[PDB]
């Protein structure tokens, strides 16, 4: 079990855990309660496994949207902070940590997309989406483009679609009220597609093409989150970050992710955990300790957010967050993503109309949400694989170690084209193996439990079979 009298905290490795440990020691000095801070591998999926068996950390830090499945799965303690304490965090951040009208976590930090522009190419960026066609003709005359952003993931195209009325589920979330083909969503997506029809954007621009274009000075604007600011400091491109453009006078509504701190329902230290988070972490000094270790971005605590907002990039993030739509914390969100990604791709590729793509998307999303359980997941690929080809055979490694928009991969005495394996990724139902130059080496599909079948980019058959042992 979880051990009484001590606090165990899990937080991801890309966070200021040493700063969090600092706050933990200040808490150990005033109370004698020891605070151990850990950053396990794949913590967001170890936690449900251990908490369901009465073990795990006392506190877990993760994005709010996963906590609704935890709370629906009764793996989280209900928190009841005083009204006086709730007033210190932005009111919308408490909405992100609400499930069935109960508070299930403490909001910590806040994240949302924002308009990123090149101040040299574009000193004063547009306030409206309507201005972007004219701005694009001006810039392409001079060999640049006005705007490029990932058109492949609904997360990036949703702020415009939802600007005039689109929404995932109505909000208590009603999984049978999907707002995907109302008038506002049709209008946003139609405007998006006509931008592509009128040759201001390319239907197949994805995350890397857009990021490369902006950092190489080829386009004046992009759309991304704080996670991408670091690669634009390598750029020496002088960029600003600002509010998203408005559509039909309505703000772009990006999805909002809220870093939150949940309490293990099996923890015998619930009250100790509430005191640490309320009285020690969620203070100007506590947040500063984590932030000096590793920046949080915008934060839910008003007082310290007023200090961080002196950075205009963080003020812009927070402003776009307060105008966006909180990412719904329900597992039925996976049906929203699947249906909407199909619809935006089909509408932008001309394979469907926005009225037909969105109509299908709302039918498929509503039906799948109402149903007990689509694409291939990087968890199902992570590991080491036997690789049969001809009479030849060998092994490849495909760790879930991020690398670009894919993952590191490695061949182990592999003949033929597999000797060039360097990265891997998943595309719906398809596993794709890549060069060190981004070229495609192979394409495979899950053909069963721990088994892949496909072919190289040059015709040779490939079969992947998992390595695994027994005690």
């Amino acid at each position: 079990k979880i051990e009484e009298g001590k606090l165990v905290i899990w937080i991801n490795g890309d966070k200021g855990y040493n700063g969090l440990a600092e706050v933990g020691k200040k808490f150990e000095k005033d109370t004698g309660i020891k605070v151990t801070v850990e950053h396990p591998d794949k913590l967001e999926e170890k936690f449900p496994q251990v908490a369901a068996t009465g073990d795990g950390p006392d506190i877990i830090f993760w994005a709010h949207d996963r906590f609704g499945g935890y709370a629906q799965s009764g793996l989280l303690a209900e928190i009841t902070p005083a009204a006086a304490f709730q007033d210190k965090l932005y009111p919308f951040t408490w909405d992100a940590v609400r499930y069935n009208g109960k508070l299930i976590a403490y909001p910590i930090a806040v994240e949302a997309l924002s308009l990123i522009y090149n101040k040299d190419l574009l000193p004063n960026p547009p306030k409206t989406w309507e201005e972007i066609p004219a701005l694009d003709k001006e810039l392409k005359a001079k060999g640049k483009s006005a705007l490029m952003f990932n058109l492949q993931e609904p997360y990036f195209t949703w702020p415009l679609i939802a600007a005039d009325g689109g929404y995932a589920f109505k909000y208590k979330y009603d999984i049978k009220d999907v707002g995907v083909d109302n008038a506002g969503a049709k209008a946003g997506l139609t405007f998006l597609v006509d931008l592509i029809k009128n040759k201001h954007m390319n239907a197949d621009t994805d995350y890397s093409i857009a990021e490369a274009a902006f950092n190489k000075g080829e386009t004046a604007m992009t759309i991304n989150g704080p996670w991408a600011w670091s690669n634009i400091d390598t750029s020496a491109v002088n960029y600003g970050v600002t509010v998203l453009p408005t559509f039909k006078g309505q703000p772009s509504k990006p999805f909002v992710g809220v870093l939150s701190a949940g309490i293990n329902a099996a923890s015998p230290n619930k009250e100790l955990a509430k005191e640490f988070l309320e009285n020690y972490l969620l203070t100007d000094e506590g947040l500063e300790a984590v932030n000096k270790d590793k920046p949080l971005g915008a934060v839910a605590l008003k007082s310290y957010e007023e200090e961080l907002a002196k950075d205009p990039r963080i003020a812009a993030t927070m402003e776009n967050a307060q105008k966006g739509e909180i990412m719904p914390n329900i597992p039925q969100m996976s049906a929203f993503w699947y249906a909407v990604r199909t619809a935006v791709i089909n509408a932008a590729s001309g394979r469907q109309t926005v009225d037909a793509a969105l109509a299908a998307a709302q039918t498929n999303a509503a039906a799948m949400a109402s149903l007990p359980p689509p694409d291939l997941t990087p968890g199902a690929v992570a590991g080491v694989w036997n690789a049969s080809l001809g009479g030849q055979s060998c092994k490849i490694a495909t760790p879930q170690t991020k690398y670009g928009q894919g993952y590191r991969a490695g061949p182990l005495r592999c003949p033929g084209e597999l000797a060039n394996l360097a990265s891997w990724a998943v595309n719906g139902k398809q596993l794709v193996l890549y060069d060190a130059n981004g070229g495609t080496v192979a394409s495979l599909y899950s053909s069963g439990q721990g088994r892949f079948d496909g072919q190289t980019t040059g015709g040779q058959a490939v079969t992947l079979s998992r390595l695994e042992h027994h005690h």
